[PDB]
């Protein structure tokens, strides 16, 4: 990767996202914890899930995708269990689909699995909205791959590049299969407009961008918002890193004028997720 | 900015917007014409969508609404005339919802009629799709209505105004529920991941509130976006424009790395809209 390298900002970067979650949001992210019992429910179906792929998967490894689940939902207004473990298990079983090489993508075996996973655990509109959701985002997924679009949209500016993240990030999928967790009618409304998704895609996706940029430009992946400033100029990244903060700050101080329950997911998402990404686990 | 007006810009501003469309979309809008028969369906599903409500609507007013689909979808690519007839129909009644007084709103008896109109007209999943789009919008009104999230948000940036009117301006709901007119799987992905309403977003915002303006300041309503600046000086008013002029230029341009019949669908949309808001 050369100097195309955020390796010497790692720290700081860290120590300033750190600062600014503790000016802006104060309460700081809890892992739910589940039973042994409902971590084997939860794997198992993500097993019986990929089992049709041929993809034999430890727990290790489950447990290393589930933790974003863990740290980033609001246990403080966790109401429906199912509804968690649904979340728990589409996200993990997308991770593992997305870490495939994807002339092995078979989405006749995958969806009808994925579907199988909603209708178990939530009620029959509530599957439909999750389902839909997960179906748009691996089917976009599939649409971008080497795609014309996601190059013009990646490149010309943070604002184009934001638009296309707040679906390929996956936040608009995780939103829409996350409010059957909390049953609170104002959390799920702004779920299924997506403005929860469009809140909350700039502080999921500069921190997700900013730990994975190493590895992306190494794997040639363009996806990654650092790309559009010259990360080897110290002068340079500190500019757009800035920009970057100020834009997750007025997406924080928006935040706060939701509801309170709202309000508290939405932190304890952008929050947790840092959390975790930072995690040795991780 | 009760008082504020943009009327000194008018003339200007519409010359600069179609400037704008000449240079960066070139194909111009064009009229979908109904048949007789066709406009009457129409018709005769509007009145019946808002009879429960004690709501008397003039054909008039109902064509006044209806002008935006016959302008602002793409007539090049149109399949499906009964898809067609459903927006038609799914627009001209949410914009009779909107204009009423919200006391009202009797939600219990308008939204079985959507979800009829969804029913006549789509296959079953489509219908599905958009009713869930215009339940969404609807409800999404009535939540934001003296919101003290509207305000943050209208107040704040554009670019936190924008977000919110991804969907309060109706775009997202019009995707959702004009995919099945062309049964086109890039376009249809697009509208059901809410991209396509993203990328249109500005073009028809910037433009509706331009042309609101004066109606909304002195109504009292703060969702506008130029609002955010003060349009009675005219160097300020100039560059605000100016910024928006190029964010709608910026997307236009962007738009066009689509395939070749959802960029039609989405420049005819934008364009289609100046064209019908500045003869209505
Ligand atoms: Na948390
Ligand atoms: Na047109």
């Amino acid at each position: 990767i050369g100097r195309s390298s955020v390796r010497p900002y790692l720290e700081e970067c860290t120590r300033r996202f750190q600062e600014m979650f503790d000016r802006h949001v104060v309460t700081r992210p809890t892992k739910v914890e589940l039973t042994d019992a409902e971590l084997r429910e939860v794997i198992d179906d993500c097993n019986a899930a990929v089992a049709p792929l041929g993809k034999t998967v430890s727990d290790e490894r489950w447990i290393s995708y589930v933790g974003v689940v863990l740290w980033s939902q609001s246990p403080r207004h966790i109401k429906d269990m199912e509804a968690f473990k649904a979340v728990c298990v589409l996200n993990c079983v997308t991770f593992v689909w997305d870490d495939m090489d994807p002339a092995l993508h078979d989405f006749g075996l995958f969806l009808p699995q994925l579907r199988k996973i909603c209708e178990k655990y939530y009620g029959p509109e509530d599957a439909e909205v999750a389902y839909e959701a997960a179906r748009a985002l691996v089917t976009s997924d599939h649409m971008f791959r080497d795609s014309p679009i996601k190059a013009a949209l990646c490149t010309t500016s943070p604002e184009q590049y934001f638009r296309f993240r707040v679906t390929d990030i996956g936040v608009d999928f995780w939103m829409k299969m996350s409010y059957p967790i909390y049953r609170h009618p104002e959390f799920t409304e702004h779920a299924k407009t997506s403005l929860a998704a469009r809140m909350t895609t700039r502080g999921l996706t500069i921190v997700n961008d900013f730990y994975s940029y190493d590895r992306e430009v190494s794997l040639g992946q363009i996806t990654n918002c650092f790309r559009l400033c010259d990360v080897s100029d110290e002068t340079a990244f500190k500019e757009f890193f800035q920009a970057r903060l100020d834009d997750m700050i007025e997406d924080i101080e928006c935040i706060k004028a939701f509801d309170q329950l709202t309000q508290d997911v939405f932190l304890d998402l952008i929050y947790g997720n840092f959390v975790w990404t930072t995690s040795n686990k991780r």
